[PDB]
């Protein structure tokens, strides 16, 4: 079925100091498309993806700081240091004009970067994306007492860095098909010591739900207002019942966004990649095609 398989070469950057692995495949002499992962994932989650992509554009996919196979320095990992992180990995390579398929943190990170670039952004394909949850019901039910637990200095560390709830179970509850165990030794590889677990909880402890952190939410709020304003072709994937992004949430922005086009997936949760890869590449690819870039 789908491939588990991560036949990437491995590419490295130096960025503040440390390094910062990152996959990067197709031609050079073209606009490149800039893949950001989240949480708890690393770029394997785009491995189905990419190779639909790759035959015409340039595909660009890191592992952020702290995480997959990249350095692992002892940072807080709050949202703000994978925003300098990444700020400075786009320099890194030289980055002129991206096209930008985020998702999760990613997503956070992609948008936050496109609203301070508007003119470098060529498009923006987005997927089970942070927005501001207002109150927990805004939360899928299933999942509301965990990442309530999650949420607490004290047992939520118990939690995702002793026990390491995040990827042995949070994970597979974020697919609707069962991942393989290839699968998950591939997502439990970077964090197989416990001391490296701490972007795992500090990811959820700064997911803006209730109006907290006010910073994240006030950051989050301000780029989801720039992306209702700005008119950079916008490609959406949205799956049932989804996670972050409901299918009424999808449908609303669906027409309210400028110059979007949507794209229903199917059965999914949060790593819509692993419930249809097929289809979002498919339709990223041809999605490129159309832009001038
Ligand atoms: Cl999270």
């Amino acid at each position: 079925g789908i491939g588990t398989g991560f036949p990437f070469d491995p590419h490295y950057v130096e960025v503040l100091g440390e390094r910062m692995h990152y996959v990067d495949v197709g031609p050079r002499d073209g606009t490149p498309v800039l893949f950001l992962h989240g949480n708890p994932t690393s770029s394997y989650v785009w491995r189905n993806i990419i190779p639909h992509v790759a035959p015409t554009h340039r595909c660009i996919a890191p592992d952020l700081i702290g995480m997959g196979k990249s350095d692992k320095p002892d940072l807080g990992y709050f949202f703000d240091d994978h925003v300098r992180f990444m700020d400075a990995f786009i320099e890194a390579l030289g980055l002129e004009e991206v096209v930008l398929v985020i998702h999760d943190w990613g997503s956070a990170l992609g948008f936050h970067w496109a609203k301070r670039n508007p003119e470098r952004v060529k498009g923006i394909a987005f997927m089970e994306f942070i927005r501001p949850i207002p109150t927990w019901d805004e939360w899928p039910e299933f999942a509301r007492e965990t990442f309530q637990a999650f949420r607490t200095t004290d047992v939520g560390r118990k939690l995702i860095i002793d026990q390491n709830v995040f990827i042995e179970g949070t994970l597979p509850m974020g697919v609707v098909r069962p991942l393989t165990e290839v699968e998950m030794d591939h997502y439990r590889e970077p964090f197989l010591n416990p001391v490296d677990r701490e972007p795992l909880w500090r990811f959820p402890n700064e997911l803006p739900i209730a109006g907290e952190p006010a910073n994240i939410v006030a950051l989050v709020e301000e780029y989801m207002d720039w992306l209702h304003q700005s008119p950079v072709p916008k490609l959406l994937f949205w799956g049932t019942p989804g996670v972050l992004i409901p299918p009424a949430e999808a449908a609303r922005l669906a027409k309210s966004l400028p110059n979007c086009k949507a794209v229903d997936i199917g059965p999914g949760l949060n790593l819509l990649q692993e419930d249809n890869p097929d289809l979002i590449g498919s339709e990223i690819a041809r999605w490129l095609s159309t832009l001038e870039i």
